């Protein structure tokens, strides 16, 4: 089950937010503003079957003072499995601050990957991969300040 | 008439892409990378009468060394399409000879967005940055369908 943006039982209130979209073989991570406003892309993080991975995201996290953590969760056929098995583990990791699931369906990411894989060099795949954790963060940030009014 | 993407008749090859969100009150602008992959906001400049804010958008054409500036072109009804049009002209004039585009707004949900974040609006902090949003939404479709014009 995806969360709820803005839900007042878990919301943190004002602060920057992380939000990660779970690749295959990268890691596309965006932040926002203070205020929660305005997602940014950050970086490509490489995903090691040895979780390395997990060690940057959760240094990402602590450089940002992130108050909030948000990973896309794909739908289930399609995978929800791996973005589910990485947000659980990040939870862990940089707690207290809490991880969430974002519905990929609220957004047209999954469409929008599948264009820029048919599209996309090595290191441009590597940085648009951004794109999708920039518009899944937007996507939240957007939802959230829209259940608060 | 929106711009095609990647046409091969005008496309500059590589080069940051400048691009442009025209609100009635404020622009929000962002900007890609060199290569032209990824969208990340830059700015939002205030609209004002006596036309700075159209100064201010190229001198972040030229400071971004914007090689093409993509300017959200939205619907005839509605945002009008007659506002973002007249936009477009004035900063050509100033850019030149770097070109300015119409990208369709149809072929994302820019508009749908823009009202929800409208809608939620309920501080000065929020309405500030807001509309890099929009650019960034607007420029990522023209980068994303020009890639896969081209490939």
């Amino acid at each position: 089950p995806p969360d709820r943006p803005g839900d007042p039982a878990h919301d943190p209130g004002r602060g920057r937010r992380l939000g990660i979209d779970v690749g295959a073989a990268r890691i596309g991570v965006a932040c926002s503003d203070p205020d929660a406003i305005l997602a940014t892309p950050v970086e490509t993080v490489r995903r090691d079957r040895s979780g390395k991975h997990l060690r940057r995201l959760a240094a990402l996290a602590a450089e940002l003072e992130a108050v909030e953590v948000i990973v896309g969760l794909p739908r289930t056929l399609a995978s929800a499995q791996d973005a589910i098995e990485l947000a659980e583990a990040l939870a862990r990791r940089v707690s207290p601050t809490p991880v969430r699931l974002a519905d990929e369906r609220l957004t047209t990411v999954s469409a929008q990957r599948s264009l820029r894989q048919a599209g996309v060099a090595s290191e441009q795949r590597a940085v648009i991969d951004q794109a999708a954790a920039v518009a899944i963060l937007q996507s939240w940030l957007d939802e959230r300040l829209a259940a608060m009014a």
